[PDB]
């Protein structure tokens, strides 16, 4: 919480379908290992892509709405958005170096 959106159900057309640009949702849980890994590497992001995109994150247990409208499974599992429509789809953990090539190569 300096630049990531700390997404809810209720928010989620709002600050992810209607936003004016990028958007990477991270959907993930606090039991899940892997998610917790790239959390850090989340807050990196947020900071090193200022302007580009924004980074949102949605806890799928706290809001469990959301993610079966997307069919998520596996988590985490991030979802560039694009003016409220998927652009690219990354499941599992992944390093830094392997996340800015996901959103370079997608980003474009």
């Amino acid at each position: 919480s300096d630049k990531i959106i700390h997404l809810t159900d209720d928010s989620f057309d709002t600050d992810v379908l209607k936003a004016d640009g990028a958007i990477l949702v991270d959907f993930w849980a606090e039991w899940c290992g892997p998610c917790k890994m790239i959390a850090p590497i989340l807050d990196d992001i947020a900071d090193e892509y200022q302007g580009k995109l924004t980074v949102a994150k949605l806890n799928i247990d706290q809001n469990p709405g959301t993610a079966p409208k997307y069919g998520i499974r596996g988590i985490p599992t991030l979802l560039l958005f694009k003016n409220g429509e998927v652009a690219a789809t990354k499941v599992g953990a992944l390093s830094k170096g392997q996340l800015k090539e996901f959103l370079d190569a997608n980003l474009a």
